């Protein structure tokens, strides 16, 4: 089986992670036959793959032949699990044939590429490369075993219709991500999912100068033996735009860290939660009225898109949310955090002057303690018991009383935990200062925004991005176009409940698959057949309901919701591979 | 060097007279001879009767002030003295009494000086800690004399 | 209803904590008629029972007719939970008439007392006192209402009988808790559950001196209208002794202290294991040649009674499972504790030596950490890494090099954490020496024997009785001649494996009620009909299958025995009380 992917040697999207994994059960299925073909870069041999100059003992003729006619490959390991056989094709050995290429390619499956595009010119070589190698492998290998192409990627795919057009006795397999024209689709303020019937496909590739590659997009599709796509939404999409319904559903596996104990991911929040409370703390000093022992944390992650990840209809739903906890008279108040990365400088002088002072006044307990440390300790060893007569000490008030008197402020607390470039263009601060959310005493939730990637070595939340998602109660993800979505899994395997919609495709996965998905912890919403209004309210509820249970309900959600990372194993998603691939194979040769 | 190593000494005294801890230790005083164990080329026998003619005197002045002889006189012994050990365990063991309850009471003071409050030891009492303490008392008390 | 028992002010026995227990659930049931009846003691009315001067609400007219009378009684509440309606009666009061009321005795029930029983007379009087009140009630409360009667201790019950002596329309309850008698049967020498066909009862009451107690406890077990016992096993030996069939058992019911998390238990036992560790180490020092990730903790405790609780049995199970396991070639090493409190003076030596020894070299690891920590600081601060060339500064080296010279040693490890007043009598180290375990190092079975109660005030394993029990791994528990069985359940309560047998009341208990007890981690043996070898191989056959399991087999068993502590509460045990009192109300009048 060849594997064919332009993210072998470069991080650029999360396929990298979803090969690495499928990795070690493609290697365990297929024994010593599983082979990856990827792109040559000068970046990913350092550290990245094990070069291996001997020739592959089932393999010697075709690799000497390669290197004698002039193009340059390698052959070695992927540094990944599993055994990988993984092949490097440089992307200039065999840049002095671009013009013979695609002059014999305009009569296979007639594609034209812009001169000034240097990575679809890369991709347009490396399917060449890869075609030429089969021939060769094929030519070499007598005709005795019968071999499959797979292919993950479009720029990767590109060389399969050459295949096809070569009349070579192989199984093509053509599987897709997302459609590169949706993403530009949403950004055109005209609504995309309720007018999925009718696409006026040619010429908004065209005037979009994405025409080219949709068109071999579309073409390789076609012509492929076998069509897959992550999700149903997504491969809804694809059907009702390139015009061919997939075969069957592909969706992304993600390896889980199993732990000795099943309750162990309830301790990693335990003590993670506790590293958020230092932080509020620290950010809420002078205002502390509230208990904390009755306070919930929401979050949402990924990166900063504003319509596409729901951080608007979060955000009025929170609102809608404090409105309600206002009249109902309850206590309880919700954190929401906004992980959206952006482009800032510099941090806040309020949030660090915030640190400071938590830190001065766990020093000053730690001295006053201290203190009445040794007094006990004394009373102790003499005999008696501590009247409390002394360790007011007339000395000690006084400290005390001046850090209380520091700790008093007066204006309110930030929103932000970092410094704005800029402030009139930004749509979260506009958004939350237009619904009324300003930290107040009267108010029953609070919104905290960190543009940063959290990591260990920030000063303040000294927590990477795992430990922070383990420490929330539940992250709100109503995402509007997200072609599969893997926060939302990693948050499921991380054992806490989640809200998501069917229009993202792990909401649409999850939705078919599991009766009731409520019970468990994974809160459907319904953006596709309802309105924003609609949505929103729908969003409040589910907020309410969630801020309605008790701590042993919350134990139970999350409890059911951590056997839930089985669903997500590759050790369940394989099942569709082996059906594309079983499919491709008696429809190429029986 | 000596304000350090004086505290050593008192961990250990401490440990030593678990129970009787009825003299203020800050007005303590520490005598000491060394080197082998000779009797009268040593002068400890001299040393001894002028401690307890010390002693004797002290008793009519009606002084507070209280002094703490050490023999370093390496003599043939085997194994340890059960009691010294035991007032050792015991003075850990307070000490880790009171680590808890100042342990706790530092988180107590924390909460409430975030809250902007001041305390006012009506909560400091639990009436939880003041049993663990009483049956520490209770174990700390003893009826026979130190060892020597 | 009214309870009838002489523990009401002492705690010699169990029966405090279940009439407390049972407080909550009796008084929810009836209301405000819930009254129980027990003797006065100057010990327990300091800050025992909150005595109330003012009549009781519905009851005036008896109370001063008592007192005009010469008898002294009181009303009050007792200091449990729930609302308790307690009465003490005093047993000085009446003590002017014992002669004329045993005189008046002798033609009901026809029972007579040796004058120099001081506790079989203050019994009589109680029970001339208590249906002496019970008359009075009734000639003074019209008649209206129905009065039941239960009695929970045989010398409470003496009076039973002389209500019925008194045709009293009331319903007469005998709940018997184990047979005096057949406590001296297991002492002499002859087998005791193998011929409870046969026993010449008349005569071994009789040369034992016990003869009047078992007649008046018979005689109140055949005149009572329904008669109840604690288990299965002690419903037999009370038929084929007392010559009753109980109509129903009435199994001891414990209050369970619910947590908000269901693993919390889990973490209690993490902990707590720590604190063993810590001790095991110190008992260890110079010896320590084992992993201790793979070392599991067994214990047995209770009174110190030899052949009633199976010390022996499960000696000799520890004795085959060290044979054997130094022929798998396994890895695995067990420590048994034995809490069985003795007469003791003084610690030991060695293992006080051991605790400052592993004191000592915490201190000297605190040094050189905080030395690196500095040196570390120092390195991190420049911007640069630690090398380990300076670490190592030719002076730590030495200091510990002459620790490990100190901590070298060459005799065997103690096998007490106490010194024997005796030693030439004592069975548990007699045995121990037979059976050949010294803690040498070639052994896999260690033995720890600490004959005192363990108390947070102890120098050497600061922990109390619920911790130590809270962090083994499992309770081995073979009872020979145990009624009901109390530590058993409260380590079925703090969620974790125990071995018993159907000859305990526990044992039999659960044997009849859970069908196939062997997933469920309470390990039942079979001491009633196999002989000794019998039961000792499958007590070690047991001990091995433990010791086969993995960690997540452990967790998972212990987890499902945590869910067993419904079955225990007092919520599930009531219906047998519930049903006792019905059967005794529709037997008196319907
Ligand atoms: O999940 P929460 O509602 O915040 O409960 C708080 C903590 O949750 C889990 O970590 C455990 O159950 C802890 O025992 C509990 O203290
Ligand atoms: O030498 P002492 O009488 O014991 O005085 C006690 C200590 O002596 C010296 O170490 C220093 O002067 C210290 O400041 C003092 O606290
Ligand atoms: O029960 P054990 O076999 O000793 O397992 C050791 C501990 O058990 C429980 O306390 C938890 O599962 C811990 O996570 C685990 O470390």
């Amino acid at each position: 089986l060849f594997e064919v992917a332009w993210e072998v040697a470069n991080k650029v999207g999360g396929i990298y992670t979803v090969l690495q994994t499928k990795a070690k059960v493609t290697g365990d299925e297929w024994g010593d036959n599983y082979f990856l073909v990827g792109p040559y870069t000068e970046q990913g041999v350092r550290t990245q793959v094990e070069l291996l100059e001997a020739p592959t003992p089932a393999l010697k003729r075709t690799l000497d032949s390669m290197n004698s006619k002039g193009c340059k490959v390698y052959f070695g390991r992927w540094l990944i699990e599993g055994g990988p056989l993984v092949v490097l094709l440089d992307v200039g050995a065999s840049a002095w044939a671009l013009e013979r290429w695609k002059g014999e390619l305009w009569d296979t499956c007639n594609i034209g590429v812009p001169w000034y595009d240097r990575e679809a010119n890369d991709a347009v070589l490396f399917g060449f490369l890869t075609t030429w190698f089969l021939g060769e492998f094929l030519a070499q290998s007598e005709e005795k075993p019968h071999v499959v192409a797979h292919f993950h990627e479009w720029l990767a795919g590109v060389g399969l219709c050459l295949c096809r057009a070569r009349r070579l006795p192989v199984a093509t397999i053509f599987t897709t991500h997302a459609t590169l024209l949706g993403r530009y689709l949403c950004a055109g303020a005209v609504d995309f999912y309720n007018n999925l019937e009718n696409f006026n496909v040619d010429k908004e590739a065209g005037e979009r100068q994405i025409y080219h590659r949709y068109c071999m997009e579309r073409a390789a599709a076609h012509c492929a033996h076998v069509f897959t796509t992550v999700s149903q939404i997504t491969a809804i999409e694809a059907q009702h735009l390139l015009k061919r319904k997939p075969d069957i559903v592909t969706p992304n596996g993600l390896n889980v860290k199993k732990f000795s104990a099943m309750h162990e991911f309830q301790n990693l929040h335990a003590q993670s939660k506790a590293r958020i409370q230092e932080f509020v703390r620290g950010h809420f000093y002078g205002h502390l009225d509230f208990n904390l022992d009755k306070t919930l944390y929401f979050f949402i992650a990924g990166r900063y898109e504003f319509s596409n990840k729901g951080a608007d209809v979060f955000l009025e739903a929170l609102a809608r949310l404090n409105y309600l906890l206002r009249v109902n008279g309850s206590e309880q108040t919700v954190v929401a955090f906004f992980i959206m990365p952006a482009r800032t400088n510099n941090f806040n002088v309020e949030t660090l002057k915030g640190q400071a002072v938590r830190k001065q006044l766990w020093d000053t307990a730690n001295t006053v303690k201290e203190k009445f440390g040794r007094k006990l300790y004394e009373s102790l060893l003499v005999g008696s018991l501590p009247d409390m007569n002394k360790m007011l000490d007339k000395e000690d008030f006084t400290m005390m009383k001046r850090a209380i008197f520091a700790t008093q402020r007066q204006s309110f607390p930030p929103v932000c935990t970092h410094n704005m470039l800029d402030d009139s263009s930004d749509p979260i601060l506009t958004t939350i200062r237009r619904i009324g959310l300003f930290n107040s005493s009267a108010d029953r939730v609070k919104v905290i925004f960190h543009p940063e990637f959290l990591s260990s070595t920030s000063p303040l939340l000294p927590v990477d991005y795992e430990e922070f998602v383990r420490g929330c109660h539940l992250g709100v993800f109503p995402s509007y176009y997200e072609p599969w979505g893997y926060t939302p899994a990693e948050c499921t395997v991380m054992g806490i409940p989640s809200i998501s919609t069917n229009l993202s495709g792990f909401g649409c996965f999850m939705e078919e698959h599991i009766a009731d998905p409520s019970a468990y912890g994974i809160y459907i919403l319904d953006r596709r057949f309802r309105s924003l209004d609609d949505s929103c309210s729908q969003l409040t509820s589910f907020l309410y309901s969630f801020c309605q249970q008790s701590r042993r309900q919350r134990i139970i959600q999350r409890n059911r919701t951590e056997r839930l990372s089985d669903l997500l194993d590759w050790k369940y998603l394989g099942r569709y591979y082996m059906s594309a691939r079983h499919m491709a194979l008696s429809k190429a040769f029986p």
